[PDB]
This record gives C-alpha cells, structure tokens and sequence, in this order.
C-alpha cells in the first residue's frame, strides 16, 4: 500500500522523456532507444551520487563528522556510492549489445558538442575533487567549482587526527626516529652486496622522503599530491592504528574513498572505449592515500602504542 | 542536438520528489526508493520495446524471412542481459537498512510495465493492460512458427514417427540386454531404471496426455509445436537450426531471469517490511532438454 | 610461481571420465574445472570462518581492536560467496543435451559446503572425512559463538540502562497514546482499517517480551539465539550509531547477508540440477529484528 | 567419484602459505594461493576450449559450416570465463595492502597459461618447449584469416563485392561534390584508403594492422551482409573474437592497477574493430543479387 506507483515515481515524467531524435526527422531506427533509456538511467544514478556525496559533504560541513556517532552513517552513504559506480560500470554491458554498423544508422541525427555534456558526472567529479557552453547550467557547475570538495574536507578532518599532537604520541616523531634507527642498523647489516646496497639506498630515498615537507609542498604546488602534509600524518596514523577502536571506521572511510576513485578511473575508461567502439592518472583525487598504502615500514619500526585512551 | 534536451533530462531529473520532504520530514535514503524503482521503470520500457519489436516480426510473418532470426536474436538476448543487470540492481537497495526504510514507510506498488512484460510473454494469468491480455503473446507467436519448423511433414522426414520406432526399438534392445542379468541385485534396480525411464520417453508419444495436461495449465505449448522445438534441439547443428536453437535457449533464459527478478523483488518485500509457480512461460522448452534419448536414438538426416 | 602456487597438482587433477573409457565429451572439463573452482574457494572460506570463530573461542572478540579483523574477513566470505553465485553463469554455458553426452559416465555433494553449514550452524563419506564432519557437527557453530557474544552486549544490564524495561514501558505507552488518537476521528472505513493495523501491531510489538513464546518457537526451531542475544541484538541495531556498536552492527548485517547468498547460491545449485538432469536461515532471529518496527521516538534515549 | 573424480586430493592439498613454511603464517596468504590457483584453473579451460576452436579450423572442419554454433558457442564461453575473472579481482580487493606488505617477504611471477593463451590468440623446460609449440603453431588470428579469405562473394568473377563497393561509394562521393566541406574531403580519404592495398602491406610490415587485404574484405562482406543467413552465426564469431579482444584488455588492466594497488590499445583483432568504424551509408551497400544464399 501507497500512493500510484506512477504519481509517487512521477513517471508522466519519466516514462514520457524518450524522443528517437530519428522519428522526429521521420527515419525511426530501433536502437536509438536503448542509447535514450542506457543514458538517461546513468543519469539517475548520477543524481543519487551526487544526492549522497553532498548529503556527506555537509555532515562536514556543518562539523556533525566531529560526532564519531556519525562516521556509521558517512561510511555508509560512500561505500554506497562505490557500490552504484559498480551498476554503472556493469551497466557498460547494455550498450555492448549494439552494432556500430546500427549505431552509424542514427549516428547522423545525433549533434557531436554534447556527446559527454554529463553536467552531473562534471558536478561528481568536481564535488568529489577532481583535477562547457550553460546558463542556469553553468551557474550549478559554478557552485560545483566554487564550494569546498570533498577531498577538502577529509583533508580538514584528516589534520585534526587525534595521536598526531607533538606534545602527545607526537607519532610523527617516533615514526621519523623508528625509522631513521631501523635503516641505519639495516646500514650495519649490509657494512649480491652491491644489488643489496641499491635496495637500502632507493628504501632510504622513498622510506626519508616523508619528513621532507619541502618535497611534499613542491609536489602539492607541481600538482603530484593534494593532501596536506599534516593530513598525510592523519591518515598514516589511520591506516598503521586501524585496529584502534576510534580509527576502524575512518579507515573504512579511507578505504571506500580509494575504491570511489578506481570505479571514477574505470568508468571514464569504459566511457571512452565505448565512444572508440561506436565512432573509431591525474583524475584520482585521493592519490595520496593509494601512496600512504605502498609506504613499506615494516611492523617492529610502527610506533608502540602506550596506555593512551 | 544536446545532451540534456536530446535525453529529455528537464523530465528524467525533475521526477524526484521524496514524501518525507512534501510531509515536511525529509528522510535521505527516500531518494534511492524514488531513482532505484525509477530506473526498473526506464528499463521495463527497454524491455518491453524489444519485445513488442519481436512480437512484430513474427506477426507481420517477416520472420517466415529467416534473414530476420538475427535481429530476433540479438534482440531477445538483448532483453536477458537487461533482466540480468536490473536482478544485479537489487544490490543497490541491499544498501538500505531496514530501520531507516522505516523512517519513511509512514509516508508513501505494481509496476503495470512489468504486468505488461509479464502478459506479452505470456504468463498464465486506463487500462493498456487489456491490450496486452488480448494481443497474441510471444509464446503464442513461437507455438506457430514451431508448428511450421521444417521435418515435422509427416509426408516427409516423419521425424516423430521415426524417433517413436526407434525409442520403441531402442528401449525393446536394452529390455534384452537387461533380460539376462541372472536374477542379481543389481538386475532390479537397473530394471526399475528402465521402466522409469521408458514411462517418460513413452510419454512424449501420448498426445492425450499433453492435450490434458495443457487443459489443465501443467503444459502450454501445442504437441506439433513440442515437435518442432525437438527437431530444433536435435538437429541445432544444421544450419536453419542453429540460430533457431538460439532463439529457444534465450527464451529459457529470460524465464528464469523474470523468475529470479521475482524472488529477489519479493526477498525485498519481506526484508524490509517483515511478512516454478506455473511462472515458467516455456516450461515445454526446459522439459524437452531434460529427455535423454541416445544420440544413435535420434532419426539420422540423409 | 607453478611452484609457490603447486600448480604441478591443480593443473593435472582434470581427468575427464569419457577420455578414461575411450569416448570424449570435449564438455566434461568445464564441469570437472567449474566444479574444481567451487572447491578451491569453499576451501577459502572455511579458511577465513574458522579464523573468525577463534576469535571468538579464543576470547580476543572480547578485544574490541579486533571487530575491524572479524567485520572485514566476514565481508570477504560474503564477496567470494557473491563470485560462487556469478560463477553459475559458466555452467548455463553448457547445453543439456551435452551434458547428457557425459552424464552416462557420472554417479549420483561437497564435504567442505556441508562443512561450511554446520561451522555457521545449519540445524555419506571416508573414515577421516566423517571424524572431519564429525568435528563440524561437535565444534561451536558461529551462531552459537555469536549468541554468547550478542549476551554479554552492553546496556542489557537491568541495574544499568535496563535497555528491555524502557523499551516496554516506552511500546505500552506509544501504543496507548495510539489507541487514544484511535476513536480521534468518526468512525470511518480508513479509521477501521488503521485501528486493525493498530491491533496486529500490538500482538506484534508486545509478543517481543514474551521469553516464554521464544523458549517454546527455540524449542521448536523457528527461532535459534536467546532471549538475552535477541536483546543484545536490537540493543546494537537501535543504537549502532552508538561508536562501540558501530563495527558490532556491521558484523550483524554481513551475517544476515552470509545467511541470503548462500541460500541464494542453493537455489541456483538446485535450479542447475533440474536444469541439466531434468524434471532455513540461521540468523532468522536478526532479519525479524530487523522487521520489528518501532518508531524512533519510542527508542530509549541514551540521555 | 566426488574427491576422487575432481581430484580434490592434488587441488585441496596444493595450498603452501611460504609465511607459515618460514614459521610466520599470514593468514592473507591463502587468499593469494587460492585466488591465483583459481585464475589458473579458468585459463586452463579457456585454453582447452580455444585449442578445441582452433583444431576446428586446422583439421579443415570449419569448412562444414554445420560446425559454426560449436564454434561460437566455445568462443562465447571463452568471454563468459574471461567476465568471471575480470569479476574475480574483487576478492583481492578484499586485502589490505598493508596486509599484504605484512607477507610481501615472500615475494620473488607471470603465468605460463595467460602467455600461452595470448600466444594461441596471436598477441603480436619443458615449460619453455609448451611455450616453443605456442610461439610455434598457427594462432586463432592465423586461423580465422584463412578462412576470412576463404569468405563468399568477394570472388572478383562473382559478385566483385570490393569493386561494386569502391564504384558505389566514389559514384555517391561525386553526388555529394555536385551538391564541413573539409569535413567531406577528410571522409572521403579514410572511405577510400581502404582500397590503398599498399598502406594496408605496409601497415601489415609495421604490425599496424595483422589481417590480409582479402581477410578485411571477408570481414566487410560478413558485417555487411550479416542479416544473410550463412553470414548471421560469422558475424557472431567476428562479435566474439573482439569481446575476446577488450576482455583480454580488461584483464591485463586490473591486473597491472592490482600490482600498482599492492606493491605501490593493441588488439589481436584491431582489424574488426577497425572495420566497424568505416561508416559507409546504407545506400551504398552494393545490393544481393537474385543470387543471395
Ligand atoms: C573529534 C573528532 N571526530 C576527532 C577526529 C578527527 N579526525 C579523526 C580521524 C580519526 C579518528 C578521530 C578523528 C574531530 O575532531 O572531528
Ligand atoms: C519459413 C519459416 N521461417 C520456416 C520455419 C518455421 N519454423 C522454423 C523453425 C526453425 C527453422 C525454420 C522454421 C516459416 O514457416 O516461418
Ligand atoms: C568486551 C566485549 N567485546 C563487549 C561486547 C560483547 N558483545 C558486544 C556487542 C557489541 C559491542 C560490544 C560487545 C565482550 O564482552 O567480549
Ligand atoms: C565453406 C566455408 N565455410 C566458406 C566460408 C569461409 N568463410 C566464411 C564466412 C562466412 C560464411 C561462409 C564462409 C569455408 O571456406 O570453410
């Protein structure tokens, strides 16, 4: 029981929104409404992204997030994101199911300037933090340009990671120093060799190269990084702690951004490939957090965690 | 012309409008109930276009032209491989607690597009719907053109006189071989084996049955029809066939897609709201491919 | 790498029955391989339940540090149970006809999967094979290790949050706030119809405090956990939001998810069989909680 | 029978975490071992359904054209397993890669099947002698050209396919003369570079290309004239083989991200893809004559 499934879906709308562009200019071709339906369901889908991403864009915002009550439902809504790119990524198999040689047959009555024209998937990857002819249109992806990202706001909550305080575990400190005693004693055991010597020297080189603030600052500037420095040591604090009650859901958060990113990179590729099909990266936000991950310290060097709370 | 007037996206995208919100308690998952079902909807139409298309080609009689099996084909998987993604969809809504469903089941279900479906491939079973009860259903369409499958001609190949002589024949040869197993243990049970499996094989030759059984809904399709699929299964290695046999395993497939659909739509229904069938359209196609006559069996073409 | 992975086994064990006496189904290999598949990733889960029951015998549950552990490899059984379920796809690839054209050579079953429902705890072979089974059907079941878990939850505690007692005083109220805006309005057809929900509801709602309709429907099977799990259990569903019972919560859900694929991947297996030869949730208690719909301003407050 | 027919006793029995061979069993391995273990035996079926595909052609059987479902469907099968695989790198995505740091010691790993099977579809000791015999045999491409050329009516004495095509499409071209301008002048270079036979050599001598002239024109006659019965269940086969192709792709994609995710554009059968793309118009499809089949 509840109100008309077509009236509470509106489907006077949505049901009554497929024009075959090739009945309209009088040669009807049958496979142009699967491209009408297969985009306009993208689209759908899109708008629940994006209905997701800003519901959890301003629960920092409006600082709830600083309520670890709320991590439940932030987790929740982002893992729920990843989990509709999957369906859309899937959702790439439908159109596998037309001919190029019956694409060509409605080719001709489709205009080439909006062949993306996805102002919602522009709006995601904006939102999200990613790296057009509008009106009303453009003042929307003004806004999308204009308001703080989500990358932005992780980065934030990242920085107000708590064992970060120098005055506290200071474990940036420990981690330097673990570290530093860890190679040199590696340095010792080295004093087959020469490959050897080359394995400790590159280590050393990536291993030492966190700590070095100016590289990171460089990089952020040239483009390479986008988290801040601090953030970083949130998130490494997140990813070595994750078995620390108040960190497992943050590194679920963590990880679910990770999996957002690689479904993004797919799509944008099945995307292509099918654009290359029918007519013949710098785009992952959280590359940081990938890097945090291939960070190699080994587990002895992990700074020991005290009484703490 | 461009993206969102082309897509009709000023429609699509301005359809969501969440009863929690116009109630004056807006709930956040209400939207996923509202673009989840939306897109079923977007997808039965999908659906029910290819169909409607194929229902054509076979009224029209093009698909007397056997250059159209193609097109049929195509469009029919076309169909399964929409059903599989819409049955992978529920994973979507599987990210709904039941106790937020909750929050907003106080505020706010058939979808006569899947009833549609359902009566144009022929489930037993403004008011378009009438149209779909009355017009000819797919299986109606395919019972025909099975009826004038090639090498049914009773004149001609005789295909069912012949595999009735040589089952008969065949099932006499194994009752000799079985007759001389020197009163063992063994002997029984292959015994029991034989004269269960002769009932099934022999039953396929009862017409009478088949006639009752349809009367009483157990079957559906016509005994020349059940003829014309067999000569198809059999011989699907034959070019005239071998599309043909396409268009049959795709029917199979769609049933037990529509089935699944229905079983997770209904798991859903109980998941959330807290408390095969005679659904099976082509129910004569599966149980054809079940008959296990032996291949030396099977009217040799020459 | 063959060597790491002792490929030199599992590529030649394929041994195809109709090659053996002399015919070839040319078919047979993807039902030996398909099957083979199977195996290797009920091996898999085994492996990764068997790790979470520990956990759980071995008392480190008790560590709070180790939810994150039990929720992710749970998840991963519920993935791989998902890959098992597409993995049927490989199968319909494979005519009736055809596999009649080999059937002739097989006999009328996996140790492991009958393993795997006793470990979660679902209500013939070797020796060695029925002491492993033997183990299975004596060994504590997840759910049993999981109930005792679920009892010990926090804020059950009578002298504490006595979590069942608010809950029954703030039900009886809101029901008879209910029943008072019953008769609100003239006696009407919709009215007729609310004040029958209203009636079904409260036999519902109030049946949830009635230990001794559970020790009976225990008794009789239709249910599986305790009176005090059941409490354990809404207490992390009504309040997961709560930090410690966040993780607690997903734990519930990936067993209700556990519980629904492999019921799924049963239906498919039952659907193959008929499909090619021709012609019940251990967590029952969780999915009913979960249909149990109480209002949230009727859920205790935590003050 | 069970155990025994499956073998179980060598697959169920081949699982060696080197963690817990060293004494500091990970319990992530296992996953490594199975999910590994399990893209073997796949291949192993892939390859035993291809080389199948491939004997099809080479002992001649092709020729039959009664044989073509068989082929279809064991190459339809090959994509469905290849899916399955691409579906599979969920279940690593399952471990933490500073889990699998925490049993990355154990590192030395490429698999002889996969090279094999790349090797068997054309992908430009005694397991070097299998890989000999792989480099060595005539590849699914090689096989499928052959019978390409082999294609109805591209006879020149018959239906001159090539000729009628490259006379119908300058004919329409000097109509649409007589009648963006740019546009048409770009078009009207790539339409009629297909009739260049010397840039296709050439390309083939650059590996830009791997099908023969006549092999394309085979093709172009099956995508034209797919409709035609006796060309429907073809134009399947050329449909999979590309599936075939991106699969592949896909595969070797999600297996280098994985490397990447842990550890911190050429298809066999371009040709086909290729062909799609040239879009001739509908009109211009030299028409069956009372001579269909
Ligand atoms: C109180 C707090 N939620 C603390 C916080 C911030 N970032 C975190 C990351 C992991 C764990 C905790 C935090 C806040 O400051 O918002
Ligand atoms: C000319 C025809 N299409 C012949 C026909 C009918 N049913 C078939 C099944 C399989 C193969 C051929 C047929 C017709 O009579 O429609
Ligand atoms: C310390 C504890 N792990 C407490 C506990 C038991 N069940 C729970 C459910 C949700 C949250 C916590 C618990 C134990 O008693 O083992
Ligand atoms: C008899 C044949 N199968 C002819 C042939 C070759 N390629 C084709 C493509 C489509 C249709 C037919 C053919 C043969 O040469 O074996």
């Amino acid at each position: 029981g509840g109100l008309i499934y077509g009236n509470y879906l509106h489907l006077e709308k949505v049901l009554n929104a497929q024009e075959l562009q090739s009945e309209t200019k009088g040669n009807k071709i049958h496979d142009e409404h699967l491209f009408i339906i297969t985009h306009q369901a993208y689209e759908l889908w899109f708008k629940q992204i994006l209905w997701e991403l800003d519901s959890v864009r301003e629960i920092f915002q409006n600082g709830h997030v600083r309520d670890e009550r709320n991590m439940l439902k932030v987790v929740s809504r982002m893992h729920r994101v990843s989990v509709i790119l999957k369906l859309l990524v899937q959702q790439f198999s439908i159109l596998e199911t037309m001919t190029a040689l019956d694409f060509n047959d409605f080719r001709e009555y489709l205009s080439p300037a909006s062949g993306f024209q996805s102002l919602q998937f522009r709006l995601l990857e904006n939102k999200i933090g990613v790296l057009n002819f509008k009106g009303e249109e453009n003042e929307l992806l003004l806004k999308s340009e204009q308001e703080k990202t989500l990358l932005e706001l992780v980065e934030a909550w990242l920085e107000r990671t708590p064992g970060l305080e120098p005055h506290g575990f200071n474990f940036w400190g420990k981690l330097e120093k673990n570290i530093t005693r860890g190679l040199e004693e590696e340095f010792i055991r080295i004093q087959e060799k020469e490959e050897q010597v080359a394995e400790f020297q590159k280590q050393k080189e990536v291993l030492l190269s966190l700590f070095d603030e100016k590289r990171h600052e460089h990089l952020l500037s040239k483009g390479e990084r986008r988290l801040s420095y601090r953030a970083l040591q949130g998130a490494l604090m997140i990813y070595f702690y994750r078995e620390e009650p108040r960190f497992q859901v943050p590194f679920q958060l963590l990880t679910s951004l990770m999996d957002i990113d690689s479904l993004m990179t797919k799509w944008r590729y099945n995307h292509v490939c099918m654009v290359h099909r029918m007519l013949g990266d710098r785009y992952k936000v959280f590359v940081d957090l990938f890097n945090l991950s291939t960070y190699l310290i080994p587990r002895h060097w992990i700074p020991k965690m005290n009484p703490t709370i």
